């Protein structure tokens, strides 16, 4: 079967827990660490569990 995998755009780690995905681009995430550090505010983020 095929898994969905996300990766952080910020660190290239596994994003575990909360996701930040951005609304505006493709396929852009972020980890709530690289979240926590202000990467990627010029765009409205969608956070889920
Ligand atoms: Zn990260
Ligand atoms: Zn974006």
């Amino acid at each position: 079967f095929e898994e969905e995998d996300v990766i952080c755009d910020g660190c290239n780690g596994p994003v575990v827990g909360t996701r930040y995905k951005c609304s505006v681009c493709p396929d852009y995430d972020l980890c709530s660490v690289c979240e926590g550090k202000g990467l990627h505010r010029g765009h409205t983020k969608l956070a889920f569990p």
